């Protein structure tokens, strides 16, 4: 294959695919501090150029971690329709990206195709794409999931709800959860990342989880947010959980470091479906963001989303951190895409403090986001202040951000919502902010 | 009025000081000196701005009513009575008020007669990016030249090719292009590199005809100066809109060669003698001593209204010097520039430039026009910048515009989608194959 | 410009064009009793030919009152687009005429060919059109205005309450509250008084807006007195929404009137400067019957009104009527003329239940008025005790239910509100004012 072009007057050439991959993103902080960042913008030019014209046979067949010596590779080939697959094998990057964004191109045909791709075309593909192209073609792309309720139908959009407070005080959890609920946050999923995330920390707060949901009887779905086998070990001694959650790589090396492997979160899904407290099929959540090889980020995220879809998730979030803020967004935006083409359930997590990094910065995103279909997002605020974290809660910018766009929570939540007097017609009531009705 | 608060007291010299201070950080303030030696100090700002009355502003223009014009010009449009009833709402009381849901379009535009520039500039430093894109939505505003831009579904765009040569051959290609994606349902017009009298004249007529030629419901204008416009106009020549760059101060507007008196001339001339039915035909252009980027920009929109425009472009850009300035800081002051023109009145527009040498700097401009199109603004255009002329001429910015619009399920004015579909050139708001296609143009 | 044509039988030439468009109009009272009337129905029908064959440009140059002498023909000229008059100076009459009525032009098209038009012209198209073509052709145009609310929206109709006895407070007080119970006064809320005092003034506007911001009624609120009273009374501090006038067609007219242009654009910006409506549209004109016919005139007072943009503009239409016909023909030729004059056009009728006019006849006027569009319409008796009670509440209603309209939004959200109605219908709390006493 060629890896060369000669654009202009200086023809420069590319060591592989994966060098090609990496160069051809935009400024990235952890690529650049990796080294297989582009050295110029007519280097980046050049490396989008050879990429525009290499076919998917080429990238398919070349995946970034060899199929012999990785799992996740495996797992994503694994999934490739071959006969689709033989059918696109010519088609060039550029030409997929063309008929991606085509009028005539529908969200039945893009999930035929998608059979016939891989992470790395996936990701190749987005390279190539503007700001505009990743957010009206992530539109025309419908994924849904179900759990206890169904997430993703066009005129919603969700919310997890997951209180913070640095030492899980049951009682400044209980009112940051209902605080929530009467701004509409929680229909994605109603949970907790604990501080203490030992088995018996994990059985005794799944167990008062569902306790609350059932007493409000809340559609929705619970997960406590410690490693999967601790969920899976709280489970086996009769805790009830809705999804079952696990931090995810682009690698086999990735995963092991986390503590895990396929036939973990096989074990876990099957473990959810036969004991867990949510309907099914799709139990797991999954969280993605770079990193933790050579491999740009991109590529490596395109490739956790690939992972993923193999176990069926009910919500894939990737964590995205607020160097100029307009990287953010791109990654945001570039994730969301390559997760909704992969065909996964695709949110975000926007990570905040200040630093030109800012409110006004994941509000940008949001609604750039929400444009696109994402029918979950979530700021991460961080600080020294654990209380004023604790305390910003972007219950009422989520309420703000559906009603700019007329979306409302996943349909039975909704109808919790208006039983409750907290919403009418999708728009929040006086009772907004007022958790009296549940004392 | 108390300019002081807390566990570190803050005190600020002036309302002046205090407007500029609150402003979220932006070189071009940074740079003048005025902005805030901390976001300790930013904060202090809000709070003192946040807690000061209206009629405290209202009374306290940034440049005096004795002085300057343009501060009369603001002064002169406040209804005192209504104004009166409003006077001690406190800044951060106006604010939650502007975004309540039982208040409406109809409301505010009351509220609005009781207010100045320097209230409207004084209210947005108390916003977040969600709230002027949400409380934007929330107001309509309308006007008519030979069409009505502003109404709610659509999204309408200025077709004017930026040919390094202003070839006639070359802006005729670019202009039919353009038609074919729908764009040049605002104003059809071109900023020319001659802006002589008898050259303006003769883009006038070319450009009419045209129009006329393809019976194109539609506005034509040359950005010129309102003064050049006018003699142009007074031989005989045809123009939709009279067009001028403005300014928030008499200083300025004396700079750029023009007062009050002589957009009311150039107004009342385009309602005597001018192509456009009205009564919307002045197009102004705003975009950035001692005094603050946002209230001035405020302080123009204020000016304008006076004159009840058809378009008021502000104008932002993607360039700076790049070690001090951030791409936020360009999204932020569209943002706040749409809300303060939606809140003074006025249709509201934005132009953003950029330095155009890849399809990557673009992206920051979708960024911009994505939040803006959800906040309700009617129209944006790109305006491409950089060593590279003839690029800058390839960069058209008609397909990204016709994208925006399915987006958002937005169409042109709607005589000029009448026209689209009359030509062919699209359907029930989506293009055809034709898009692109100036066949029917020639043929 | 030629003023002769042979009406088959006999030859007809006219003194001048103000003869031609006098002798074109239907029977009228007034323009019998000047003398400026058709001799016979045959010079009546020649009156029309002529004027139908005339040139819109000849109509636009000679204006019947000379621009240097009088300031309406000047406020009426000067509003003129030379540029669009151009295109459409050779059209004639006729011409026009057929054009605004076909199907394929629009509002859109008739507002830009009215900048090339003047009061004359208008005039000289409405004299050769049918009642249908009135009813149809001013259907067809859209004005809206607004000062606290907006008046001229479709699905619409507005009515002003106005109680009219001695200045009775007891009994203006009742009628105002009984008047609201049936969905009376969403275009303004008024009084012509008989004590048209300054201080009188201040008085009742003062109690209006009290009342008005009390019940926190969605309208304006205006006293009918002389502009300059309303003004002096303004600048004491007294809320006005809507600043009124009757005004001419003439200079002579408004100086009889005792005001001029200066004075109308005085009192539009002080009531934009301290008036209570939120505006643009502040100003409440009263219109209705030289040499200079009756219509001509009619169309010249909305040329002058239109300069000022005003909220409404109310025109006044019994034993010197040949027939009833006339009161009817009379309104359809004011709406459509202030309608394709682009002002918000308004209409009182009055009625003393003569043979000739009569109740009966102000429905007809009425429901063929709402047919064409027309979004205010009020009855006016005369002839004490049983004109007050004698209301048009239950008639408005009625009207306004067999068209399927209903009042200004903001007043209907506020019917709603009280209880009064529920889309558009009128509930038992109609005549029942004990919500407010």
């Amino acid at each position: 294959m060629i890896l060369k072009t000669n654009l202009f007057g200086h023809t420069y050439q590319f060591k592989s695919i994966t060098d090609v991959l990496a160069k051809a993103n935009e400024e990235k902080s952890g690529d650049r501090l990796a080294g297989v960042a582009a050295e110029s913008a007519e280097e980046r030019v050049a490396a989008k150029v050879v990429l525009s014209k290499m076919t998917l046979g080429d990238l398919r067949n070349n995946p970034v971690v060899p199929y012999e010596t990785d799992e996740v590779t495996r797992i994503i080939q694994d999934q490739v329709n071959d006969r689709i697959h033989d059918s696109i094998k010519n088609w060039t990057v550029e030409e997929l990206r063309e008929w991606i964004l085509d009028h005539k191109t529908t969200d039945a045909d893009i999930k035929r195709v998608a059979r016939g791709l891989t992470s790395e075309i996936i990701a190749a593909v987005t390279k190539l794409m503007s700001n505009l192209d990743l957010i009206y073609g992530a539109k025309k792309i419908r994924v849904i999931a179900h759990a206890n309720t169904t997430i993703g139908l066009p005129g919603t959009f969700s919310a997890r709800l997951q209180p913070n407070h640095p030492t899980d005080d049951p009682d400044g959890i209980l009112a940051s959860l209902m605080e929530g609920l009467t701004y509409g946050i929680g229909d994605a999923v109603i949970g907790l990342n604990p501080v203490d995330d030992s088995t018996d920390s994990v059985v005794r707060l799944l167990n008062k989880f569902e306790e609350f949901r059932s007493k409000w009887d809340v559609p929705t779905q619970t997960c406590v947010l410690a490693h999967v086998k601790t969920q899976m070990e709280a489970m086996r001694r009769g805790a009830p959980t809705g999804l079952v959650f696990q931090s995810i790589a682009g690698s086999e090396k990735g995963n092991t470091a986390f503590g895990f492997d396929g036939a973990t979160i096989e074990e876990a899904r099957q473990l959810a479906l036969q004991s867990g407290a949510a309907t099914g099929p799709n139990v797991m959540y999954f969280e993605t963001g770079q990193g933790s090889f050579g491999v740009d980020q991109v590529t490596m995220e395109a490739r956790c989303y690939g992972f993923a879809k193999k176990f069926d998730p009910f919500l894939v979030n990737t964590v995205v951190g607020f160097y100029d803020s307009k990287q953010v967004i791109r990654a945001g935006l570039e994730d969301h895409f390559m997760g909704k083409l992969t065909g996964i359930s695709m949110g975000c997590d926007v990570c905040y403090t200040n630093h030109m990094a800012d409110q006004n910065d994941v509000e940008n995103l949001s609604v750039l986001l929400t444009a696109a279909g994402c029918n979950f997002i979530m700021g991460i605020p961080h600080g020294d202040d654990v209380m004023l974290n604790y305390q910003t809660t972007g219950y009422h910018e989520t309420a703000t951000l559906r009603e700019l766009f007329g979306l409302k929570p996943i349909k039975e939540f909704d109808q919790w919502m208006e039983k409750m007097g907290f919403s009418e017609n999708g728009k929040l009531t006086s009772r907004a902010g007022d958790a009296s009705i549940f004392l």
